[PDB]
């Protein structure tokens, strides 16, 4: 529960009905200047770009009263923020300051670093900071995370992603620090360190007092709908719509599909998802008031090839490996669409989120998913494909059947969705 929690905040910038407002009821003064898009749907975020003069630019000025009785002991700052592309060579960025007359605190971005840092003065700071892991994310961390940072004086400043404490280190003596009352959003690219980037933004809030690592989570969990499976980057996963499937354990493969059997290729272009064919994903049981991919649902998937669209199934073909068995173990093949709804096309989907990325499980099921009988998982089998007269090496996506729990925590059976740009 939230209402203890809440008692300490002191600033709650939201968009309540296509205006920024701060809901904490100490009533900051919210003004917006350039370019600043609202969402009108849920998470309801703003979004500010750093190119042009017309960049866009949310201020909040509080009261200073309330800054003043709150900052100088043990405060922490929440916000779900979101930047595309965040590639691993950004350049500086402040993109959320609240310094004057050189003190204060601000947070910036710089190549695959955010920074936290207080300004005592001038000549002096400290800074802490999230890296995001750049092996794990050639095309740029461009998904939403939720950052929280803590700060006590009389102890440590500490970061948090997702609820995960990150970095941690005891707090200096700032003597003569100064917090300011006025924070500014905007993105400011830093001149003695290129491309556009995006920031967005919902739900900044500042505490007055030091978060524990429970009350962050609870937090960061009354600010999600964790039954609504999300794309890579965070979003609302969608039906009827176009997706890049990845595997988690093979991001550097995308899908493409031989003699009607689904293989991983190895990516060319190793910054983008934009290799192979794409998914769209067909209801067969879910919430009927939108097109939102929740948890429990059971579905289908379409591929298409050449104008021709196809539904994955799972094949009953005795499978083959090198060195382990196979026992259990089925293709996940291209079957033509068919005027019924087949049961060997049918699963059962699950949000799989984890620190670091947007996934899910996909669980073979039968009409009611009263029967769930597999796990979606990824193996390297041997096939005759296309010409092959010989039998060869394919990574395919497969169906585990049996006592699929074993499989249950292994990172193999997380699935994810990137969306399509086109």
């Amino acid at each position: 529960s939230m209402a203890n929690i809440n008692d300490s905040k002191i600033l709650s910038l939201q968009n309540r009905k296509n205006t920024l407002v701060d809901t904490s009821g100490y009533n900051a003064e919210v003004s917006e200047e350039g370019d600043v898009q609202l969402n009108p749907i849920f998470p309801f975020d703003f979004k500010l770009g750093s190119s042009g003069e017309d960049r866009g630019k949310v201020i909040v000025t509080q009261n200073e009263n309330i800054v003043y009785n709150s900052m100088y002991e043990s405060f922490s700052i929440s916000f779900w923020i979101r930047i595309n592309k965040w590639v691993s060579n950004l350049p500086g960025y402040t993109i959320i300051d609240s310094v004057k007359n050189n003190s204060g605190w601000s947070i910036g971005i710089i190549s695959n670093f955010l920074v936290f840092t207080l300004k005592q003065n001038e000549d002096s700071e400290q800074s802490i900071n999230f890296s995001y892991d750049i092996s794990n994310n050639a095309p740029g961390y461009n998904k939403w995370f939720f950052v929280t940072v803590t700060n006590n004086m009389m102890g440590n400043m500490k970061i948090y992603i997702n609820g995960k404490l990150i970095d941690t280190i005891k707090v200096k003596e700032l003597t003569g620090i100064n917090f300011s009352k006025t924070i500014t959003f905007e993105i400011n690219k830093i001149p003695d360190t290129s491309d556009n980037i995006n920031m967005w933004i919902r739900d900044f809030y500042i505490f007055a007092k030091e978060l524990d690592g429970k009350d962050i989570n609870i937090l960061f969990n009354s600010l999600q709908y964790t039954n609504v499976v999300k794309d890579y980057w965070g979003n609302d996963l969608r039906y009827n719509k176009e997706y890049y499937m990845v595997n988690i354990d093979y991001l550097n493969r995308y899908m493409y599909a031989n003699s009607r059997q689904i293989v991983f290729n190895t990516r060319r272009n190793n910054n983008d998802f934009n290799e192979g064919y794409k998914i769209i994903i067909k209801r067969i049981r879910g919430n009927t008031n939108d097109t939102r991919v929740r948890g429990g649902d059971i579905l289908y998937f379409d591929m298409t090839i050449n104008n021709k669209a196809y539904n994955l199934f799972m094949k009953n073909e005795t499978m083959y490996a090198d060195n382990h068995s196979t026992e259990d173990i089925y293709a996940i093949g291209l079957r033509e669409q068919t005027k019924d709804i087949n049961d060997n096309i049918i699963f059962q989907i699950q949000p799989m989120n984890n620190t670091y990325y947007y996934a899910s499980q996909i669980f073979k099921s039968n009409f009611n998913g009263e029967n769930i009988s597999g796990i979606c998982s990824i193996g390297t089998y041997r096939f005759r494909l296309g010409g092959d007269w010989y039998r060869h090496n394919y990574l395919v996506p497969t169906v585990k059947q049996g006592n699929y729990a074993s499989l249950l925590e292994s990172t193999s059976t997380h699935w994810g969705f990137v969306p399509v740009s086109e």
